[PDB]
């Protein structure tokens, strides 16, 4: 073979570049779609397309505009310039609206400068956003908003939006309000963080800038006061009407106002029902309410007979919080994946008023997702096809035949595609498939009527040709047993892998819980380069505590992390050693955020195990980060309850047993998410015992480290470490 | 030769110590020397000792005693325990006092705990000190303190004691009191930080601290808001235990007060007669005031006709700051080193009440410092010995025949002598001699009226006979021509050096203005490791903007930081590269502080002559550092004044040039005085352009480094990177 490698260039510019098919469904038939800038409107049954909006419109706007939205009823675009990051899911903007019928630019009314997030109603043209940490609502595009609250206050009072922890944490987004289905009524959280400590940070900026700022953010670390949070319902039909439209509040059930509460699900049933989920700190107990507006009282009133109850014995509620529920059409049941009595998660269905639930699904595998329901059909995506856990699959079953369920999408093309999700039009007319391995991404469009395939969207033909003339590696996806127990792993072996030889290998890790490594999915990444160019075999093992196969396996690291699931790392490396194609002399191990803290505890073990490791923006300490995540796993860091095994699992306690192995840790000045003390930690506890250890700090860069610059930078810097670490003398 | 050479550890570990002799004289005749944790008194005439203090006195005191100081009379001693550092000369302590008469401590009235500053009197056993910003005087120990001021107030009133920047780059010392020679008045300063913005930064505290904190302080950097000065003398005689006592203001001479200024030298004259020397914030302007006090108003007034004004066409005054005068036993003229006109610092003599002063010395050399005054001769210490800018002497000086100078310490011991300091008793009556080099330290005792030999104090005979088993470097000290300018430099050569051989050579570099690194002193440190044990050359160079060679030199780089020190350094590297025992394709450069800022912008210079190099906590922008210390050199960044050279001087515009070298930084996280700031803009520019480094930061470490572990753990990396950089293929 003569073909070039895939070189870490290669990774790092983006030479060998995924086509993608991002489509936005607008209506039940219709898709908007980017086109050489222009946004193309599709048919979906047909596939033909008009230009909805020429990349020459904005020419003369005079910003560069970051993104669009449509209102629901196509009469108006929302503009968004201006963009400014702030945490995952969080950040500013401007915005402008565009009138599509008078072709024009809206001038008056203006939603302000600094605007932290807004959203169209699910019908017609309303808008509700946050400004200053205070909701406003605008009926017109044009018209003057109106003013919802007046308690905002910036770090204390968050009307709308999230605070760090509940965006990061408990709802996976900045917003916090929630339009009822027709547009009526605007529901929304507030959160109080009057007494949530600060964490605090400089920020260099550019070099122009004379004095670091100190970065201050609420977020509590574990066992620390936690923000409170309370949720209102405002009728923004009364809004013309009235002088000051009065959000009601629905209070907690008792059952979560006896102790510290999250609210951790939202969602509306009808025009006139809402059902909110509740989550105890101690989170294995939650309560979902259903709650009906009162006509006459003007209240919104929660029967206990429709209160639903969900807890866990051996671990924490859902994978990472409780599940959403999917309410049929007329409101009066719901869908919902729960976990069963073999501790398998399948989709239950519920009466609104009747305590037990229904399974409707079973089995020994997991459904991940319900993705729509229609009033005949519920389709979801499952891991059931050939037992891989690391596989996915779109099915449908039949609402009045449970026993009618058909896999829509194992067959397709069963040697390229073992990894889908998919993307439903608006009501479930027609379905965009997304493969996304073994082989290259495939986007196909089909319509549900009668499950046809329409047609193929994106095969990544171009990118197949340019990969024909590269050396690339393979993946292989096995599993080993130990203990009467399949654990999965996957594999990047270098190209013309053979067996007869020996290997350095490096263990990629992340590990916690409900974590997945070994899967299905096409990736072109730093393992890439490392096997296709350096010749490493790049390892990734499913322990204890990995999701996807059961709370057997997930639940045992239960108020134990970095214990079976950090063991369980050490173990795979030896089994693979066992496998006889791997050199015992080059085993290293490698992981970002969680996966630097596993790497640091397996590093710390004194195993002998591996010659060397990179630890990136690792936790060092239970006790250092956040309340949510931490406590769903751990419980409280208190004499009473988990002190103890907080303190037994700390990296800085295995300080003396640095002192065999290689070690690098890497970590970005500005990581708002694992604290820089948290590495800060990890070096000192090495100084103070001598252990010498390679160190990259990453001015201004947060845990992603994504920055174009740094990105490129830690890729190369720890490409040197591994090669020297690997290296023949 | 099976000789052991000098390790790594060695001198990490302190295997080899240079004895000391500290004495303190406490009269004419007599001096206090702490051995084996007694406390003796020493008879200067015959070398008889007694016990002052056994070692076993306080061994029931319940602390570990930091400290000890006698009152002037012999009466009182101070116990000083609780030590907590602050920056570089501060630090917060407890005291007691023990009366050495009643042979008990003082229970009644105790100096309070978190003290900032003590001082006795000069005369007798009054004490003023320092607590939570304020002055209080106490007349005798056992008895109630007065309150002297009232304004004090955190980080932002300090009466008697210096803000950041007076205490690093004004004093260097705490301290801000200063008693008349009899004690009858107390002269203090009042600094005033209102304005003064705030460095921010986290310090990160041990393992259990959940939360870091963030350490603020006030410290004007270049072209900020300074703070402000006043002075004031109290009469501690007519002191009230009724009524608040009375501080008179000295204010400043109307050609300070038109502008920002500081005050930088305070110095008593007589009993009623104080001088105090002013600086503008553009430092080539400073003006003495001499103040009488007014026994009939009981007010201080300075004649203007008493007033002394100096300043600097070529650059700023003084080598640090203004020089202090050495006042005659009537006050009525004194001595001060001044620049003369050919730019060599030398003594002048003055008239409280004369304009001209009359130069008393003079010649291609300078005065380092006036050591002691009587009515016949001026003792001080002078680089003129053989012409050797780097050696020092003590010199004596006829008051009636200035033809008549005497070296008293040249002719010694040539061979083993060329560096001295002095310490001289009251009276001026004794003289210890400290000789530092170029062999080992020496200590002996002297009597000044015939300038007869005493008694050697302490040899270093035992080193000595220790240092004969270990295969010592030597050091060369000699010259280069540039520009028909002698510019010195050394070499710690290796044992058993061959001029036929090729060493690898460091270039260890400081090169701050007024700085100097070559010279005759005896020094143990990771040089000499280096040379002894790794057979690596380690070179230091004195070019332009260097120490004790006149203002031609000094002078040149004023207005230029990082110009022709920085240059100079690279052709002194060229020069040596072209020796025959150097090895051109093994130079590297190291600093630290100012060196790590030469350092890194002689790396970044594009020279081509160097392999590799080492910045520990360098400056890397001007604006970044202190307004004191950056304005004397580079005056104001602004337009009208020198923001071009500011802008033109950094390290991060040289970010490109980096490219070809290899390149180490390092900085404490805690750095009060170089901020974590600099190095982390560093980072940020070679992240940006692509340049690949190594790093390490450590945690919660100063501008020192210098717990015992972070200081043995810097090092041991350092010696690991050169190794690595002079290992050959
Ligand atoms: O940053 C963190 C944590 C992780 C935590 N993540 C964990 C992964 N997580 C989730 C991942 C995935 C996947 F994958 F299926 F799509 N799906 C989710 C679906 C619903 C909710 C959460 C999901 C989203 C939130 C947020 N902060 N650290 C935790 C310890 S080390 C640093
Ligand atoms: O820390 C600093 C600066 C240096 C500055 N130093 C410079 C050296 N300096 C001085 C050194 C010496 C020597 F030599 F005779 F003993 N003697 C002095 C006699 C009187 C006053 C100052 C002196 C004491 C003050 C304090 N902060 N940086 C400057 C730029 S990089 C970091
Ligand atoms: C809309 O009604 C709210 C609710 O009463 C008003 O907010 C209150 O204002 C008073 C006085 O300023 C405060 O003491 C209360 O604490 C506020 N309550 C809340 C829930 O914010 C608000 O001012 C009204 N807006 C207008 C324009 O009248
Ligand atoms: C959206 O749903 C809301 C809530 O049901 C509707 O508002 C109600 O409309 C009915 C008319 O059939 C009235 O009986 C009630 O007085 C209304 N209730 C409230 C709270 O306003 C609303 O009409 C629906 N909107 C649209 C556009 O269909
Ligand atoms: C320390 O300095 C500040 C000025 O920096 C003084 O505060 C000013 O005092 C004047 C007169 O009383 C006020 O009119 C100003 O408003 C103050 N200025 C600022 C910026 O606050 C302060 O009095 C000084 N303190 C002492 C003890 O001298
Ligand atoms: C220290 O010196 C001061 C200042 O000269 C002395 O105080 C003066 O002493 C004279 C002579 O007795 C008095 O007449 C003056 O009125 C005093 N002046 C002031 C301002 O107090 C002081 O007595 C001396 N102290 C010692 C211990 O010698
Ligand atoms: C102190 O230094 C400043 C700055 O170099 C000198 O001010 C300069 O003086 C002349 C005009 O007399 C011009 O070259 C510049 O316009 C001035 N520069 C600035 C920045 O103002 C000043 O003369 C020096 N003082 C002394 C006594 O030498
Ligand atoms: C697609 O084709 C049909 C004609 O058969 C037409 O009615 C429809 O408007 C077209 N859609 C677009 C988006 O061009
Ligand atoms: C705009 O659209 C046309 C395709 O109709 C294309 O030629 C052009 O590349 C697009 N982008 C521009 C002009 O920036
Ligand atoms: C937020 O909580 C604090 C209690 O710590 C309370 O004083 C404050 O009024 C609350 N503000 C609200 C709910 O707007
Ligand atoms: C929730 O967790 C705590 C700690 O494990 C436990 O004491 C409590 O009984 C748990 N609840 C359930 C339903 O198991
Ligand atoms: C030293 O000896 C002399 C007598 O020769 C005596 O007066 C003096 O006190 C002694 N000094 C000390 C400090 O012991
Ligand atoms: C200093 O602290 C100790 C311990 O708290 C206390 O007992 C003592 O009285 C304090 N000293 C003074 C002078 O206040
Ligand atoms: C002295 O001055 C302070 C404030 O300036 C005052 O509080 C105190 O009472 C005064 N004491 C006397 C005795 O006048």
């Amino acid at each position: 073979d003569s073909r070039k490698t895939y070189t870490l260039t290669d990774y790092l510019k983006n030479t060998y570049r995924l086509k993608l098919y991002s489509l936005r469904w607008i209506s039940d038939h219709e898709y908007l779609y980017k086109q050489e800038n222009n946004i193309l409107v599709f048919n979906a049954e047909y596939g033909n397309s008009s230009v909805f909006l020429e990349n020459s419109t904005f020419d003369e706007f005079g910003h560069s505009i970051n993104d669009y939205s449509i209102s629901p009823d196509g009469q108006f675009i929302l503009l968004e310039y201006n963009y400014v990051k702030q945490w995952r899911h969080s950040y500013t903007a401007s915005y402008d609206i565009y009138d599509l019928n008078k072709r024009q630019l809206i001038t008056e009314e203006r939603i302000p400068n600094n605007t932290q997030w807004v959203t169209w109603s699910p019908v017609g043209h309303k808008l509700a956003y946050v400004w200053n940490n205070d909701i406003y609502v605008k009926i017109e595009p044009n018209l003057p908003s109106y003013r919802i609250t007046w308690t905002g206050k910036e770090d204390i009072i968050y009307n709308g939006i999230t605070d760090w922890v509940y965006e990061e944490e408990v709802f996976s987004a900045y917003s916090a309000l929630w339009w009822s289905p027709n547009g009526t009524f605007l529901a929304y959280a507030q959160f109080n963080d009057t007494e949530v400590p600060l964490i605090e940070y400089s920020f260099y900026s550019d070099e122009s800038l004379q004095y670091p700022k100190t970065v201050r953010v609420p977020y509590p670390k574990a066992g620390a006061v936690n923000p409170t949070v309370k949720f209102f319902v405002v009728n923004t039909d009364s809004l013309s009407s009235v002088t000051n439209a009065t959000s009601i509040q629905i209070t907690a059930p008792a059952s979560m106002l006896i102790g510290d509460h999250y609210l951790c699900d939202v969602t509306w049933a009808t025009q006139e029902r809402i059902s909110l989920q509740w989550l105890r700190r101690i989170q294995n107990y939650s309560v979902m309410d259903i709650c009906d507006y009162d006509e006459s009282s003007g209240r919104w009133n929660c029967l206990v007979a429709r209160q639903h109850i969900e807890m866990s014995t051996t671990g924490w509620v859902g994978r990472f919080r409780p599940s959403e529920p999917h309410f049929t059409l007329d409101g009066n049941s719901f869908y919902k994946i729960i976990s069963n009595e073999e501790g398998y998660r399948h989709i239950c269905y519920f009466q609104i008023d009747k305590k037990d639930c229904t399974f409707i699904t079973k089995g020994t595998w997991e459904v991940i997702g319900i993705e729509a329901l229609t009033s005949d059909y519920l389709y979801y995506i499952s891991n059931e096809y050939k037992g891989m856990p690391g596989g996915r699959n779109l099915y449908k079953i039949q609402l009045s035949d449970y026993t009618k369920v058909t896999c829509l999408s194992c067959e397709l093309n069963p040697e390229r595609c073992q990894y889908y999700s998919v993307s439903f039009s608006k009501e479930a007319k027609y379905y965009q498939l997304r493969c996304s391995g073994p082989g290259l991404p495939l986007y196909t469009l089909h319509s549900s009527v009668n499950d046809k395939g329409l047609r193929v969207l994106e095969d990544n033909s171009a990118l197949d040709k340019m990969l024909q003339n590269v050396q690339m590696p393979s993946k292989k996806l096995d599993f080993i047993i130990l203990n009467e127990t399949k654990f999965w792993y996957q594999m990047i072996l270098p190209p013309h892998f053979d067996k007869s030889k020996k290997y350095p290998l490096l263990l990629d890790v992340y590990a916690g819980p409900c974590s997945q490594k070994a899967d299905t999915v096409f990736r072109l990444n730093w393992a890439t380069y490392l096997a296709s160019t350096e010749n490493i075999i790049v390892a990734s093992f499913d322990g204890r505590g990995s999701g996807y196969q059961g709370d057997k396996i997930m639940h045992a690291i239960n108020r134990r992390l970095g214990t079976f699931e950090v063991e369980d790392q050490i173990e795979a490396a030896r089994q693979f050693s066992k496998m006889g194609f791997v050199d015992n002399k080059r085993i290293a191990i490698w992981g970002w955020s969680y996966g630097g803290y596993v790497t640091s505890m397996v590093l710390g073990s004194g195993s002998g195990v591996f010659k060397c490791g990179i630890a990136v923006a690792p936790v060092s300490r239970w006790e250092y980060y956040d309340s949510v995540y931490t406590e769903r796993y751990m419980g409280l860091p208190t004499p009473e309850d988990n002190l103890d095994h907080y303190r037994n699992s700390t990296v800085m306690s295995r300080a003396e047993n640095f002192k065999q192995v290689e070690y690098l840790l890497i970590h970005g000045t500005a990581d708002d998410n694992v604290h820089f003390q948290q590495s800060a930690q990890i070096s000192k506890a090495l100084v103070d015992v001598g252990v010498d250890f390679q160190a990259m700090w990453y001015t201004d860069e947060d845990h992603g480290i994504a920055s174009s610059t740094a990105h490129q930078h830690i890729y190369t810097h720890m490409s040197h470490f591994i090669k020297q670490c690997f290296s023949l003398p």
